[PDB]
Formats: C-alpha cells, structure tokens, sequence
DNA sequence: CTTAT
DNA sequence: GATAAG
C-alpha cells in the first residue's frame, strides 16, 4: 500500500514531524514593543482535566517546555487548548502576506493535468522550530492543582494563533520543495500552507510523482495524513472546491 | 475568557 | 448603543 511504502511520510507511522532543513525561526518585534503579561483567567476543573492530556503529550514531544518569561497570554478551553495571542500579535513586526488566495492559486492548474493527489500536512506549524530567543514570546501559565505545578510553559515550535504562522510555514515549505519542483518540471504542485495538490497528465505520472513527493516530504521532516489523502484520483476535494473534469 | 465587528 | 475568533 501507499501506507507501507512510505512509513516516514505519513503522520500515522512516521512520528511527529520536524523540518530538519529549516533554521529555528526568529520572530522580530515592532520597534517600540515591550513584553505584556496577562494573568490566566481561572479555569474550571472540567476544562483543566479536558486540556491536561494535550499539554502532557506536547510536553512529552518537547513541543512545550517549562520557562520563566515576562510575556504571558491566556489559555482558554474550547476540550482543546486555545491560546489568545492577540496581544502578542500586536507587538510582533508585520510581514508581507505571501500566501495566495485559493482562487488565484487554482488558476495555475492547466486542463492538461487531470490526475490529482491531495495531501494534508499534519501538525504543520509544529514542524517548524522557534529560535530559543523567540520562545519566551509565547509563554502561558499551566496549573495542575493536583500535582502542584504552577509555572509557565512555552512553545519550541511555530504556534497556533500566531498571526505570522501561515505565511512563515508556506514560505518555509516553498524553500524545502524548490528542488522537487526543479526535479519534476512536468508536475503541477499547488501549496496552500499545509494543503497540497499535485497534478499530472497520467495516472502513471501521478503515481510516480506522488511517490516522489511523499518520499521528499518525509525526508524533509513533514508528515501527511494517510486518512485524508486522496491519491491519484480524477476527482478530488481541494480547498473547498471539487476538482472534476477540469472544472472549478 | 476577552475583544473586534 | 449577537457573532466570530484568538
């Protein structure tokens, strides 16, 4: 199967990703910014117990680490932990938004390429390391009143809710896939952050290109969802469109 | 929870 | 003077 042939490329079998060719990211602040420390609003026990196994897994994976930081933003329960990074986002220097909008992205899909593979990268932002100098920016408080730990944690990887994560990830993956594009000039590769479309002229070419793309992604440290993958189809769902008969 | 619309 | 999103 596709599963057995590419164990490193699939999130199901390859472990959590880590983009090994990408330098840890430094996040420049606006020229006047100073740290902001917002106290954690009390959380119900139900919410804390709901969030707790997620925090523990991320600690076990090294994606969260303890820290002491003059920055602090609140964690809210939604259970899944969601950090309110709005006050951090306000203090981080803006970057040019380079992620294309889906409409324009799909304009570069010619009618000659009607065999599609769609891949969805799992935990994409977490594949990109943060430089240690930038980690304290994203700190939050974590209380386990049972275990007694009160203290801060922060992220060692590009975090959810940070305003520049989609653009930084898209630019990083473009750098990492630049050689693949050169090695496969007859394939069409559309990147929308963690959502990838590979298009070829034939089933065979789509199979060989998909093999090459999975091998490349896994080698670089990214991980695709084997469950969601649409491999070598003439109809796929991509970015909310149904791609069928060259339409949409 | 807070906060921008 | 309910709403979606971090």
């Amino acid at each position: 199967t596709w599963l057995s042939d590419f164990p490193q490329a699939w999130a199901e079998t390859g472990g959590m990703g880590l983009a090994v060719r990408q330098a840890p990211l430094i996040i420049p602040l606006k020229a006047t910014s100073t740290p902001v420390s917002i106290k954690q609003y009390p959380m119900s026990q139900e919410a804390r117990l709901g969030i707790k196994p997620h925090i523990q897994r991320l600690l076990d994976q090294g994606i969260l680490v303890p820290c002491q930081s003059p920055w602090n933003t609140p964690l809210l329960p939604v259970y899944r932990p969601v950090q309110d990074l709005r006050e951090v986002n306000k203090r981080v220097e803006d970057i040019h938004p380079t992620v294309p909008n889906p409409y324009n992205l799909l304009s570069g899909l010619p009618p000659s390429h009607q065999w599609y593979t769609v891949l969805d990268l799992k935990d994409a932002f977490f594949c990109l390391r943060l430089h240690p100098t930038s980690q304290p920016l994203f700190a939050f408080e974590w209380r386990d009143p049972e275990m007694g730990i009160s203290g801060q944690l922060t992220w060692t990887r590009l975090p959810q809710g940070f305003k520049n994560s989609p653009t930084l990830f898209d630019e990083a993956l473009h750098r990492d896939l630049a050689d693949f594009r050169i090695q496969h000039p007859d394939l069409i590769l559309l990147q929308y952050v963690d959502d990838l479309l590979l298009a070829a002229t034939s089933e065979l070419d789509c199979q060989q290109g998909t093999r090459a793309l999975l091998q490349t992604l896994g080698n670089l440290g990214y991980r695709a969802s084997a469950k969601k993958a649409q491999i070598c189809q003439k109809q796929v769902k991509y970015l909310g469109y149904l791609l069928k008969e060259g339409q949409r």
